[PDB]
């Protein structure tokens, strides 16, 4: 609800071509198609083949930036973009090579931030969720078992053994309710009435433990990524110690790309911003272009009046972004800050249209 | 658990008309119908059409409040709400004419607000919307592949290609269980036995991602429109900086509308009130009728007794709402506020009869 | 995790013949049956109604503690509870008369707390829930069109109307997956993937606007219920003011019936409690029986050690209960407690045996 | 995300042997099978059997640290362990004897911590839970008894009857959508829409009771555990007393097992421990083996620059783990132990290579 996400963020075009790459696959799947069409397309994974292949010489380069670098995990399936078909298109004569566009998958995953976000946490909590699946593979048998006790007689065909009773038991715990075998009798309907009790009691944990601590890794990657942008803003030499980990909480960084809007005038002011590398366009007679370590907002906040100036992106800004509260929290925080803050909302009043 | 709502949430009938509206969709898409009934509710849409076509040129008279306004929203639908039944009716001589009832549909989100406190947040929080979008692409095509590889030979009329086994991929990952295509083989039965764990693992996040700060925009919609009813008490000028973040969390603000009950008298007194604007009935020999900047119900709290009169909503009165610990944690806060309450709690006493 | 709850939770009897009440209905509800039990259980109707209007009368006997009520709840049903019953008897001769056992079911929620603590809060939050729940409409009808657009051509029995659309949409929407009616083409079952997408989205935040502010109730009625059994305490007129909005929320209180075991000697010490009221039986050679206004535990605390003494409730005693941490949060809170601590961690060790 | 899990979690072979143990039912359950491993497995019951007889008496040698223990749980499925199948394969002369294997699912339950962590919680919360399956049980025959109302008409087969009908109750109220008998009429049809909307209610607040304060507990079971390693690091005497309440939620400890990494060097240095007990390997000219009562990485987060050293597991060391904030917070929370730090973040760059 406080940010400003631009300079598209679903940028490189190595992760874009998976998309249109694999919805190839299957015209080629499926009879009675034109040989016209079918053909047309394997030319489309031979551009994507050769597109990385393009690309792929470039990364091969890794002389950029040589000093000290873990690349195992982006270089290892760009090799394998490329061999993997290679080596399929000859030994797999028949058509079926094409199925082996189950590589690029992990392309996307290749260039995918937030994936190893997932995959850090799992490390110090998948503790929990296998004591839970172990309790899951407890449930699951000592629930399974109680059926095979009662139709195997009358339902031989359908519950005639213990694993299509295991069958029956994720499907009627995991909330889905396929419908192909049900019982018939009392007792064994009756035990249905705790398995949804608990399956939804079981993944009422289990589930939790991923939203659990993930989400304090995201709470806690809006520190890590913003500890920096700190020590740049020339103000915070007096800020409190204590103050930063307050305030970190809420102030989330992204970047405006030239050009682009950032707070057009007479919108409702509702949020000041902290520049810290770039330049703007503050549209006023004298443009307020104020560049690396700067802010606007106060004029409006702290009066809760529309914006006094259409600021756009002149250029490449790595914003910050902060809601009132927080920052009423601030001049609450402290009154040594609000001073320069009541000076300032004077004199870019004077400022903006001045020098 | 601690405010009065009234006067009329679900107030203007712009927004009401669209369930009946609508309705008078069906009796027209029914075989075998009488022709009565059958436009005798085509009028009724020339109701609402010629009903905010009255309200419309209303609306059209934007003199009103005519300094600095952003209607393009809520006049966006208003001109469609006419034009394109009218537009309709002609070319679409045929009965369907009627199908363009999906146009009212947003005439309820015309005037909802709450609505845009959703697509506030999202346009923060799609970053990792999209990973897990993506994501959610990778699971669904890493496993959906999974299954041609097999049924294909006993079932091709079922799982004879890739998107009819997408199909079984989302069903099956999306807690559903519809149950018209399922294997008969065992390795792709034990494939579902991460489905049901992934997807209820996926949404755990991504269905979490929602509440996750939506939760923390309402709980600052409890600020930001509650900064407000705060100078015009006449007591908090004495209130420290960072007392008031810890308050206005829990306080919410609602209205009464006049005429209605507001606290009973000898039902158990179990809050008190801030009183900004309007008057009240505090049912007394001398009506003790506090207009704009009261309170009361410290009769109540400190003592922990009923209600010491029935204050019924002389007028619009626009309330605020407090429930005891966070009044004892303000009367923990500081003992000079205390004082007053203190004296006040007596005065009250004397001042309930006495003018 | 931190508690005893004893003394029949699930007390009064009142609540408890609903359950076999109720299953009395279904005998006479099938066909085949002897007559022999089919009237057996028409009198357990006679029991109950007649146990009920035994208890009722005394219950009119309102005289008791006939001070200040509000008891139109509790009464309402016990009316009814046996005209209901009466009145069906006669005017209903044939045996669906039975089919007014519809009428107890309240009779647990009479005497059930907890329940006003439900509807305690959806008054104060129930505004979000019909912006959602008309989002839930907006959405019903928004996707539910969209499928007649398709497949009324070739599927007129199934989807050769509206509502019957509207039967595929919530079914598809909210997890169920009954398995009646299903598409056949392509752009139809285009659209069922941001369905459960959407859904699990919707009531990601409104099954979670129910635990939202619940939670806090109940984590409010944890403090509600427990600024009593504070002053009691001979202690707590040193702790300071912000003191105690940390500890109470901790701080759960259940109660022990007499007799019962309260901590055994030898157990691993995990807890501390403080008695406000009652007696206990501190099983020592002078049996350190101390009543109001006590606790213990401080010995196994600071030590880290099992129980110094078999601690049985030898009387019906109001316990608070405490995890070391938040009294290891007092110690550290305060240094002027864990001295009378530090020496009554050395007078019980000699009070124990002695007197 | 913080912390470094290693040295077999899942150990014992007494929890292992039940996952192979229990597949070893499924061939006997089976018709058309040959004889030849129909008896090969048996043997693989007479093993684990056998392995637990062999574990048994080595346990049953209970003089192992015999002073104060409560080892009825562990000892309570041992010794069933061996007696149920043995008791089992006279009587039930029968094969169905093998369906004893009931009996190891506790095993892996029995050395199961995590599981004591459920049922600790549980015996305070479960006032909620009552009140709440009482009320899951309102709604199922409240909502159950509305249907056999209308369709005893028409559908005999299926709801002529109560509790055929309370089956259609929870399968469509608990999320699952079996699809056996669904109604055919309006308004039984119109009486599911609530029941979704109920159902997702009601477990929205159910299952969010487990997940509720059990985090409280596991956030517990992060202190209760980790209050130890506290006073054995020689620095901590000037800690504040609120110092430390804050810290403990994040720093959990893991054991690193002799041999294995801890932190290699060049990595991307992100967290900072403190070892308490064990050694190192510290890889530098003068192996700085530190060994209880030790730390390292503010080398590398002062500096946010990579690892400085191949730290790896010497031995058998009880680690703690910490990442920047919590430990900027500590810096932040104290001048006086950055000095210390500041030193040896000068001191290590010496004393790396140096001794
Ligand atoms: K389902
Ligand atoms: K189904």
């Amino acid at each position: 609800m406080s940010v400003l996400p631009f300079l598209r963020i679903y940028a490189p075009l190595n992760a874009v071509l998976a998309a249109p790459g694999l919805l190839a696959v299957a015209a080629l799947t499926i009879p009675d198609m034109s040989g016209r069409s079918r053909l047309a397309l394997a030319a489309l994974l031979a551009v994507i083949w050769g597109a990385y292949l393009l690309q792929l010489a470039a990364t091969l380069l890794k002389r950029r930036a040589g000093v000290v670098r873990d690349r195992t995990p982006k270089i290892a399936i760009d090799v394998l973009a490329v061999l993997v078909p290679l080596a399929a298109f000859l030994l797999d004569g028949s058509p079926d090579w094409s199925l082996y566009c189950a590589v690029w998958l992990l392309k996307p995953l290749r260039d995918s931030t937030f994936f190893p976000v997932l995959g850090r946490v799992l490390a110090n909590e998948a503790r929990n969720l296998i004591g839970v699946t172990t309790l899951f593979g407890v449930v699951l048998f000592a629930v399974a078992l109680a059926a095979y006790v009662i139709e195997r007689d009358i339902q031989p065909e359908k519950f005639g053994s213990i694993p299509q009773a295991m069958w029956w038991a994720v499907v009627t715990l995991s909330t889905t309710g396929y419908g192909d075998t049900i019982p018939q009798s009392f007792a064994g309907r009756v035990l249905a009435g705790a398995v949804m009790m608990s399956g939804i009691g079981i993944f009422g944990l289990w589930a939790g433990i991923l939203a659990t601590g993930f989400y304090q890794e995201v709470r806690r990657g809006d520190f890590v990524r913003n500890w920096q942008l700190v020590a740049a803003v020339p103000l915070f030499q007096k800020l409190g110690p204590a103050v930063l980990v307050e305030i970190v909480r809420a102030l989330r960084a992204r970047t405006v790309p030239a050009g682009a809007v950032i707070c057009r005038i007479g919108e409702p002011g509702d949020r000041m911003f902290f520049v810290v590398e770039g330049s703007v366009s503050v549209a006023t007679p004298n443009p307020v272009e104020l560049g690396p370590g700067a802010f606007f907002g106060e004029m409006a906040l702290i009066s809760g009046e529309p914006r006094s100036a259409t600021v756009s992106a002149a250029t490449t800004v790595s914003l910050l972004s902060l809601h009132s509260a927080d920052f009423q929290m601030l001049c609450s925080s402290s009154p040594e800050i609000a001073e320069i803050f009541r000076k300032t909302a004077l004199e870019r009043r004077g400022a903006a249209a001045s020098a």
